């Protein structure tokens, strides 16, 4: 179920990440390779993840894309997606975010987990996910498709690492007992006006299923969540176009608020 030479899939990493890293977008990759698998766009995201640990980066969490179902029926697809987080993609609770850096940077508003306990996959659901959760954590993810095109595109999204590139944590980190997953509302704030407001049952019905979705992707290439992983689990909101000079602040009820300001 791949289609890419291992060259190819060497030689994509290195494109689309640098479309990150010089901060400029690119085609669509299955424009190039129309015949490019999931297994090929995987290959070519942990290539990336790879390159990234190379230089000393480290992984510091996962992120779920497409957890929509929705979404996922509108591409024509049977699963979320995932990406990884480098360190560099962490920004502080009312950190200041250079634009420079971005291509067409939106935000959303999620759910992040912590675990305590390891979670694998095939055949991971809710159930099996709860007792491994240590605590939940109000994330905002900056996502900046290095691609220029309108459409999204699954295959070419995972390859450019689930469009990752910025994520903001705060608010107060809860355990799964003082919070309702399903039921966690959010507002986004943008230039304090209002724009967005979303319920975490937005992400699959509850965002704990991303977790366990994650957990039987990540068994797909015979990976697994190992404890103490940070996952955002996905937006809750519609994304938001961020631009210099913004300001946004995400409240999570019973949770604070993220923050992040925009140069
Ligand atoms: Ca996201
Ligand atoms: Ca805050």
């Amino acid at each position: 179920n791949r289609t890419l030479t291992r060259e190819q899939v060497l030689a994509l990493a290195e494109h689309i990440e640098n479309a990150e890293l010089n901060v400029h977008d690119i085609g669509k990759v299955t424009n190039d390779f129309p015949e490019m698998t999931f297994a090929d766009a995987y290959d070519v995201q942990w290539e990336i993840r790879r390159r990234k640990e190379a230089r000393g980066n480290k992984i510091v969490g996962l992120k779920m894309g497409l957890t929509s179902w929705a979404k996922m029926a509108q591409m024509g697809v049977e699963t979320p997606i995932y990406g990884f987080l480098a360190d560099y993609f962490s920004v502080p609770d009312g950190g200041v975010v250079d634009c420079s850096k971005l291509i067409h940077p939106k935000i959303e508003a999620e759910i992040s987990v912590v675990t305590k306990a390891p979670l694998h996959g095939p055949g991971c659901h809710l159930g099996d996910v709860i007792a491994a959760i240590d605590y939940v954590i109000p994330t905002v993810e900056v996502i900046d498709s290095r691609y220029e095109n309108f459409k999204f595109d699954p295959i070419s999204v995972v390859a450019d690492n689930a469009s990752s590139t910025r994520f903001i944590t705060g608010g107060r980190m809860a355990s799964l007992e003082e919070v309702d997953l399903r039921t966690l509302g959010v507002v986004m704030e943008k230039n304090g006006e209002v724009v967005e407001l979303g319920a975490g049952a937005a992400v699959l019905g509850h965002p704990l299923s991303s977790v366990a979705m994650l957990a039987n992707l990540l068994a797909e290439r015979g990976e697994h969540i190992p404890a103490g992983t940070f996952i955002m689990t996905g937006g809750i909101t519609a994304a938001v176009p961020v631009a210099p000079g913004d300001n946004i602040t995400v409240r999570y009820q019973g949770l604070g608020s993220v923050s992040a300001r925009f140069i």
